[PDB]
């Protein structure tokens, strides 16, 4: 099965989800000088505030924050996006050391980690039906860098122990995503795809360009994390990113000069 290690990393997934060497694969790296501002793209609209987070689950290649996606209750819309996509879900990658861990990068630097915020374009009824669609998510990604400590944080690396090996999960109720945004929404926008297989093209990318700050223990937390079930031999969950892929015939849209 598909994963992070040298047998089974990124560079065989194509032998099982051809579609790795598509036309639209994601991460890819922010080239900035040659991002295109957009002065059309409207600001984004992140609508959290009635939130209602469930469980959280250790699914050997990460962690997923779940959200009662039911109802539109934590929605994006604006920005780049036509309609209106739900909260279903969030999830990071991270490196071994803080030199790494990001899957976008930003003029070829890599950050220490990456948060993805997955959301559903309520046209297609379910997260099944939607990513079968060209616009069927759109994702909000976030850097991290390590310096000060993230408080918006600090719940999700303190459950962590509770769900260290693959399969685990442990209640989640109560936790406001809002405390994981940044100040700013300035953004980069371009079309992609998962960058875990099945790696379906149906992604249109929102990466935020200023990035939230963790704590050298906050990370430190991630990387205690099991890619193996309970009794199996211990495999560190870190390095879990999927490096960039080739832009191929797409531009990247700035919503800031
Ligand atoms: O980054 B990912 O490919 O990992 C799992 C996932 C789920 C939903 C959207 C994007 C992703
Ligand atoms: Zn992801």
């Amino acid at each position: 099965h598909w994963g992070y290690g040298k047998h089974n990393g990124p560079e065989h997934w194509h032998k099982d989800f051809p579609i790795a060497k598509g036309e639209r694969q994601s991460p890819v790296d922010i080239d900035t000088h040659t991002a295109k501002y957009d002065p059309s793209l409207k600001p984004l609209s992140v609508s959290y505030d009635q939130a209602t987070s469930l469980r959280i689950l250790n699914n050997g290649h990460a962690f997923n924050v779940e959200f009662d996606d039911s109802q539109d209750k934590a929605v994006l819309k604006g920005g780049p996006l036509d309609g209106t996509y739900r909260l279903i879900q969030f999830h990071f990658h991270w490196g071994s050391l803080d030199g790494q861990g990001s899957e976008h990068t930003v003029d070829k630097k890599k950050y220490a980690a990456e948060l993805h915020l997955v959301h559903w374009n309520t046209k297609y009824g379910d997260f099944g039906k939607a990513v079968q669609q060209p616009d069927g998510l759109a994702v909000l990604g976030i850097f991290l860098k390590v310096g000060s400590a993230k408080p918006g944080l600090q719940k999700v690396v303190d459950v962590l122990d509770s769900i260290k090996t693959k399969g685990k999960s442990a209640d989640f109720t109560n936790f406001d995503p809002r405390g994981l945004l940044p100040e700013s929404l300035d953004y980069w926008t371009y079309p992609g795809s998962l960058t875990t297989p099945p790696l379906l093209e149906c992604v249109t990318w929102i990466v935020l360009k200023e990035p939230i700050s963790v704590s050298s223990e906050q990370v430190l937390k991630f990387r205690k994390l099991n890619f193996n079930g309970e009794g199996e031999p211990e495999e560190l969950m870190v390095d879990n990113w999927r490096p960039a892929q080739p832009l191929k015939n797409r531009q990247i849209k700035a919503s800031f000069k």
